[PDB]
């Protein structure tokens, strides 16, 4: 879940971590146009708080989003008041139109539980992409590149609020268990503590490739990517 | 209270905050010798983890400590294995000897509850100081210099452990309420959260002066001091 204070802190936490959604969006837009020169529309699946979408809207005449968390989607709609942002589930949704690109960024795909859900999501992405368009999926880490025991800590301040965030990652079967704690402080607020836990699936490279292929997409992996985890692209046909 | 993990984290937290106990001790030793040129002994009251004492031992032939927290004192004794460190209460203790200096550092005096306890502690300090010696007390903030709403945050790493500490200070009658939260993280540890709360008395400058005078000490205040809170010195007679 991405509800409540988690959702409210998300953008500030990733700004403090230095995530550059503007540069990621410009790179994404150029990648789409590389494959589809007259591309004019984009669907961002698991769009979160709509940071990519806000920048992509400066580049594509139609951008839409899909998000399962109502609290994340509320922030996305406020950020993107002129865009249609849909509530729904990447495993099983139907918008009744296709787009030049279908994107799923920042390892959101790792919230799927196993091969059947991964295959289902990829088939939905293929069902929403145009024939000269592109499906873009930023994976979670592969098992061979996952670092168990990893601790990340950072602090950011904005508007009078100080937020400290610490994460810890461990191996739990075929998933990463990530525990995240926050201290949120301010002159009137005092200090409040928050915590959450995620299980993010460690799909192998071959499992992603299998899901793309079963959806009718030809698949390519590029290492590095916006987060060090690489990027998969898929073209219909 | 200064027990358990609080005590265990104390030195790492103040090292990350940049507290320089070596420089503070050299300054203290020179201040004592300024008043008592043949000074050879020192008692550090509320000595905590014994950081000042460890450096003062390089300068005075006899250093002793007094500390009410068994967990702080355990760390102090490990740091100072050749020194006599006493368990007891600054309000009412009796060592049966006097010292060239009696010191009480880093606002430990603010854990006393009102004028009667402050007067009692100062009388005990005078009862343990030699006639050419000096009593040194680092006060808490005076009401006029206290900053309500203050938030301090910092993170330090050592040995594989990451510690984030956040404090928040507010006014609660004639005391500061300080809330402190910690996140302690490591590759095997995971993340653990700890909290504590202190009530530190906001004695006025005149209240400190009154306690010194009632103990038979002539009192001087020097602003700035090791922590921005100044320093009181008191000479018998
Ligand atoms: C260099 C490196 C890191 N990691 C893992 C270790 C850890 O799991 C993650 C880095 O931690 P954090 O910066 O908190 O990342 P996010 O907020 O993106 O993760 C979340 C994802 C989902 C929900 C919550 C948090 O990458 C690896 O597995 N391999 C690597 O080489
Ligand atoms: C500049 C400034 C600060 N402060 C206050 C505001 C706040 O109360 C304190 C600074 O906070 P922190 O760095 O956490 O200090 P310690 O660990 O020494 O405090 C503890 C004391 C006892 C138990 C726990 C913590 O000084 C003032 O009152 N006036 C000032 O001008
Ligand atoms: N089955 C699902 N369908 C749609 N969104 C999902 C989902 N499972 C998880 N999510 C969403 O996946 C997101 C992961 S955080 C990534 C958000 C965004 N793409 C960004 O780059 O910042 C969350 O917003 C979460 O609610
Ligand atoms: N009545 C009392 N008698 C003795 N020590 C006391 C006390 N009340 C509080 N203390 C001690 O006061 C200390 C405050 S922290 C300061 C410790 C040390 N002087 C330093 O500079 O680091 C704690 O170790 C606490 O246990
Ligand atoms: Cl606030
Ligand atoms: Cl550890």
């Amino acid at each position: 879940d991405y509800s409540g204070e988690i959702a409210e802190l998300y953008d500030l936490v990733h700004q403090g971590k230095g995530k550059d959604y503007h540069r990621e969006a410009a790179d994404l837009a150029a990648l789409v146009r590389r494959h589809s020169p007259k591309a004019a529309s984009l669907l961002d699946v698991a769009c979160g708080t709509g940071m990519h979408l806000r920048h992509l809207a400066d580049s594509f005449g139609t951008v839409e989003g899909l998000e399962l968390s109502a609290d994340m989607l509320a922030i996305a709609r406020r950020r993107n008041p002129d865009a249609v942002l849909h509530h729904g589930d990447m495993r099983d949704f139907s918008l009744g139109r296709r787009f030049s690109a279908v994107t799923c960024m920042f390892s959101a795909i790792g919230h799927l539980a196993g091969q059947a859900e991964l295959d289902a999501a990829l088939e939905r992405f293929a069902a929403h992409v145009l024939p000269d368009g592109v499906v873009v999926v930023e994976p979670w880490w592969f098992p061979e590149n996952f670092t168990p025991g990893y601790v990340a800590a950072g602090t950011v301040e904005a508007g009078g609020t100080t937020v400290t965030r610490v994460s810890h990652s461990s191996r739990e079967g075929e998933a990463t268990r990530i525990e995240v704690h926050y201290l949120v402080a301010g002159p009137d607020r005092g200090i409040t503590h928050h915590e959450e836990s995620h299980r993010i699936t460690l799909f192998t490279r071959e499992q992603y490739e299998r899901a793309f292929t079963a959806a009718g997409l030809s698949v390519e992996f590029m290492p590095g990517g916006p987060s060090g985890r690489g990027l998969f692209t898929g073209l219909p046909g």
